[PDB]
């Protein structure tokens, strides 16, 4: 099973920016989203959803098909709340309709990661929107309630190694959970792109405790809070030291989490020796715009 990268027929760099653009501006417009927090976040973990169905066994899932847009992977329990962010796109798309479906959704991580002041992401265009029988099953996405060996072995399967998973992790820096989507209760909300989400690890004052959806979560007094998932990188001494490292090296952590969510997002594509090198978006700050 080969997905060949297919450039949208007459599209170049400053095509792309456009719509990188549309959606910077709309993220701008619309700042109330989820008490105010924006749409930064629940884009970045749409653009990681529709990446995270990945398998590197055979080929399947991963962001090239734009499956998300089909009833069975849309419904999935797993990427309840995600519909905002598809609805937040739908504008967009209408705009620029000679875009695909996973080059759209990849894309809209990307431009969120950049406006939300996080690194550059380096993106490549020419996912190829494939038929609904190619929709993935359920089931590909993680659980939250489990340990560090469940991580660890859950994202051999999306090919990324310890440092690679706990540079990705650090995105729950961004945004909150919300009890009604995931069975956890949010606390910490945040639309800035930074290393805090190892600093919160290593210095907050955790208390484990059972939520209102009578899941285990760790609180802080400071109203932080950690996924099992998410506080298994300091239980685990090969991800302690990772964070620590992140904890203590913003820059690293730029340019570590950059290329994981590239690679991420690029997974199970064929990039042919021509194709256009990847594009690296101006920002609308860097624009004056
Ligand atoms: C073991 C791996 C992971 C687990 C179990 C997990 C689980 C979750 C859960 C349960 C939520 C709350 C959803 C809600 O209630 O709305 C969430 C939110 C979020 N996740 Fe993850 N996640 C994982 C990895 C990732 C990765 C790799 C990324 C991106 C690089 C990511 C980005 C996000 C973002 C940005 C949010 C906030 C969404 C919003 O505010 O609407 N997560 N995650
Ligand atoms: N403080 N906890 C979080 C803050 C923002 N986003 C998150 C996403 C997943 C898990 C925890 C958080």
């Amino acid at each position: 099973l080969v997905h060949v990268a297919s450039v949208e027929k007459g599209r170049s760099y400053e095509d792309f920016q456009k719509v990188y653009n549309a959606i910077a501006l709309k993220l701008r417009e619309d700042d109330e989203y989820d008490n105010y927090i924006g749409y930064g976040p629940v884009l970045v973990r749409l653009a990681w959803h529709i990446s995270g169905t990945w398998d590197k066994h055979d080929n399947t899932g991963g962001s090239y098909g734009g499956t998300y847009r089909f009833k069975k992977e849309f419904n999935d329990p797993s990427n309840a709340g995600l519909q905002n962010g598809f609805k937040f796109l739908e504008p967009i798309h209408k705009e620029f309709p000679w875009i695909s479906s996973g080059d759209l959704f990849s894309l809209g991580g990307v431009t969120a990661v950049q406006e939300m002041q996080g690194p550059k992401i380096p993106w490549r265009c020419g996912r190829v929107d494939t038929p609904e029988d190619t929709t993935p099953d359920n089931g590909r996405l993680p659980d939250a309630d489990k340990d560090a060996g469940y991580v660890r072995t859950f994202f051999q399967r999306l090919n990324m190694n310890d440092r690679e998973v706990v540079a990705l992790m650090g995105a729950h820096a961004l945004g909150k959970t919300h009890l009604k989507n995931s069975g956890y209760e949010g606390g910490g909300a945040n639309n800035v792109f930074t290393n805090e989400f190892y600093l919160n690890l290593l210095n907050e004052d955790w208390k484990l405790e059972k939520n209102d959806a009578n899941n285990e979560q760790w609180d802080s007094k400071s109203g932080y809070m950690m996924l099992p998932t998410d506080y298994s990188l300091i239980q685990d001494p090969k991800y302690l030291s990772i964070v620590k490292e992140y904890a203590n090296d913003q820059d690293k952590f730029f340019k570590d989490f950059s290329k994981a969510f590239e690679k991420l997002l690029e997974n199970g594509i064929t990039f042919p020796k021509d194709a256009p090198s990847p594009f690296i978006f101006k920002t609308l700050e860097e624009q004056g715009l």
